């Protein structure tokens, strides 16, 4: 998947330094999500082999019918735009935390994050 490269670049950081405000304004530059300002991304850490294992039995289990949840929880972080200004420079606000995630998967791979968990 050209999917799962972008699902990666989207919503995978294998190195997260603060997981804190600054992490969040400095990632969502880096990943290219300030243009206008997203307005909520979560970042998933650790581990991509776990990640993937979501669209299997090893680390999912089906959810909503075509959807998959994880067995495993991960650590997140979510970036919450504050301020209102949707141009940058792009203010956020982050939410880190340690849970179970709901992914999409086409052909073995996720590719897509369902957001509306990191809302809460």
């Amino acid at each position: 998947n050209s999917r799962y490269t972008h699902f990666l670049t989207q919503h995978y950081d294998a190195k997260p330094q603060g997981r804190d405000d600054r992490y969040c304004e400095s990632i969502m530059r880096r990943r290219g999500l300030t243009s206008p300002c997203k307005d909520i991304n979560t970042f998933i850490h650790g581990n991509k082999r776990s990640i993937k294992a979501i669209c299997e039995n090893k680390n999912g289990n089906p959810h909503r019918e075509n959807l998959r949840i994880s067995k495993s929880s991960f650590p997140v972080t979510t970036c919450k735009l504050h301020g209102g200004s949707p141009w940058p420079p792009c203010q956020y606000r982050a939410t880190a935390g340690f849970r179970n995630v709901v992914v999409a998967c086409e052909n073995g791979l996720p590719v897509h994050l369902d957001q509306s968990i990191f809302r809460r």
